[PDB]
DNA sequence: GACCTCATCATTTTCTTAAAAACTGACACTTACAATGTGGT
DNA sequence: ACCACATTGTAAGTGTCAGTTTTTAAGAAAATGATGAGGTC
């Protein structure tokens, strides 16, 4: 309550309401009644022929609107994939990451194998010397430190899968065009030519979290397996919330929302680092100056379960780094702050009362 | 596909939803005072969209429950796959025949095993189930595809003690269709007749309201709501915080029950028009289950096979749906065909039925 | 022989403000399909 | 006791007046790129 530094939220008071309302009135009007009965089972092609036009001009992704699949959430976007694969597979999760591929697979007979990371990337040699079949990396930005995979590891990891023809690799975006200097690199979907990596996108940190649209992109000989095996399903996103975001990205008002949103977070990043570079005796920063959240490491010798529970007395919650890693971390207790939803004209009191609560 | 004169048993009429009363509540919720409602709140739905269903269904269909036991979802299949893993992999699942073509095909991705039954004019073959080894069976109390055979009251009190015999058995009910029967409105729900918690409730706002709002509630009993919140505490919802907080104010301040009664009378006015027109022939076309809801089944005693009859209606660009799909086995030497009217408008019914009849050789 | 702090320059897509324009809020009217009490033999 | 006929009681039919609402376009305007000025080490 009252101060919630969530690690991946968004700011509340800045999305355009009165611009969002106008594109509804071409969608649900008195001629429009064939937008009521249920259409195609994976979103209307006016929503996918624009996604294939957008990700070829902003992230270097190469895809066609008969292969991209829409869905809702990620947990419903992933559960149809585990049954599509089979049940003779052994998964790959990086050691601190998003707590998602693990927490699903507590229901299925499969097994997940961790793999170590560093400030250059994740390990690739242990990917070689085991028998893993599906691995899950975020090549644009590594949660939650902020590491970026180089080109030196990408050729090795993509060439690991080409020699034996039954392994896969899942890219999770989580954030792009929020870098403040430009688009990072062309993503790992761009460098594939043998159709071995699947995408997994999002529409929920960029624009609005609670509209529950998302998307993956399938490769060539798996798209006509998913369409063959699940041709008796239904779509999951409400079709009046899809032709909103067809004209929204045919007539160009998303490509002026994210560019507008960039500076509203950069102006928070500079005013949060100009408050933390005074107390540089202990509160070190690990990870780059990008994204929506910082990772302060506290060398002041208090314990983590006291450090989080100390902030709750003055109606403020932070998010620790015990639940994000399987093993137990170093003696300096890392703590993840965020700056998405805290507004600008209360940052210099928010961080002040947090660091006043901990130690002056 | 896109076609003219589509006759589907779920395609509701499109030209009678109060667009203005859809938009007066939609414009009310996106205000500057009404942020805190664009990020993610609760996961089983908004905490008032669940409070309101427990005073909609309680006095419109009879179900006694609490808003701590409700589960919202999306579709109904995403509401079923978050049940198929709450029970185990030691169960066997009982479907009807004929029925909806869902829970046969959904159970082909799993190691669970299903066994069919038969359906008579009193309901389902309840006498077969007591001497068979099934563990969860899925039935439709208040109606039945594709006939209309309401469950007779003796078999309901039999199938109560069926699932109240042991400890590991459950039953599902599927009352997709209610408040759309002409008089004696609907027999009250199988959830109401149970007082020992072995039946789960399952129904949806996508036949009444709009085909693509994609909301389906669910009710849970006490020893599965607790077991769902525990082993599913890390999901989110699958419907928005605007598609729910429209229908909270859409139902709090009146304009749902007026739509209910208006759509209740419109479809009776549609049905009697069909019963007037098709009665002029009873030579080869007997009609079964003439009374209820949104679809009739229309037999045919043509001197040729049933396969030619569905594809002959494509010759004049019309769509009809046979009954060799809703059943496992195929021995229908009387050719059965189900039809619908719920999408066709009144002004072209006269040409419409004459298209398919004289397309069949009249 | 290296790293990295301020300008101030021309092209440009965001930002409050302003004066003509489709519209819905709260009356009253104001008919139409049809619910329920008082009579036909 | 067996077989109807008509009142008040409202869901509807366009319009009233006004009001809190939507749509087009032009200067300043905050602020991004090729060029030109120092510092530290």
């Amino acid at each position: 309550i009252r101060y919630n530094f969530h690690p991946t939220h968004i700011d509340t008071t800045s999305f355009p309401f009165e611009q969002w309302r106008k594109y509804f009135k071409q969608t649900m009007c008195k001629e429009n009644h064939r937008l009521l009965l249920n259409g195609d089972h994976q979103g209307e092609a006016s929503f996918r022929r624009e996604i294939a036009y957008y990700l070829h001009h902003s992230r270097g992704v190469n895809c066609t609107p008969e292969q991209v699949v829409v869905g809702a959430g990620v947990e419903t976007l992933l559960q149809q994939l585990f049954l599509l694969l089979g049940e003779s597979k052994v998964y790959g999760i990086e050691d601190p990451g998003y707590q998602l591929m693990r927490k699903l697979l507590s229901h299925y007979p499969n097994d997940y194998v961790p793999f170590q990371v560093d400030e250059e990337g994740i390990d690739v040699d242990s990917i070689v010397r085991t028998a893993v079949d599906v691995v899950y990396t975020t090549p644009s930005r590594h949660f939650p430190y902020g590491s970026v995979l180089s080109i030196n590891r990408r050729k090795q990891l993509l060439h690991w899968a080409e020699a034996h023809e039954n392994r896969y690799i899942i890219e999770d975006d989580y954030d792009s065009e929020f870098r403040y200097t430009g688009k990072t690199i062309p993503s790992l979907q761009s460098m594939d030519v043998h159709n071995k990596v699947i995408y997994l996108g999002a529409f929920s940190k960029s624009l609005i979290p609670s509209v529950r649209i998302s998307y993956m992109v399938l490769p060539a000989p798996l798209a006509h397996l998913y369409k063959n095996k699940f041709s008796y399903y239904h779509s999951t996103v409400s079709r009046i919330d899809q032709q909103v975001l067809t004209a929204f990205m045919k007539q160009g008002d998303f490509e002026k929302h994210l560019n507008r949103m960039r500076k509203i977070y950069r102006r928070k990043l500079e005013k949060v680092l100009s408050l933390l570079k005074r107390y540089e005796d202990k509160l070190l920063i690990i990870g780059e100056r990008s994204g929506l959240h910082i990772v302060l490491v506290v060398k002041n010798g208090m314990d983590e379960q006291t450090l989080v529970e100390k902030a709750l007395a003055a109606k403020a919650k932070v998010y620790p780094l015990s639940a994000y890693s399987l093993e137990r971390a170093i003696h300096p207790p890392q703590i993840v702050l965020g700056f998405g939803s805290i507004p600008e004209d209360e940052l210099e009191e928010a961080i002040a009362t947090v660091l006043n609560a901990w130690g002056f």
